[PDB]
């Protein structure tokens, strides 16, 4: 996917 914000913060997804 991509890098989006989350409950914990900005996470970089590898899908």
């Amino acid at each position: 996917g991509h890098c989006i914000p989350t409950t914990s913060g900005p996470i970089c997804l590898r899908d």
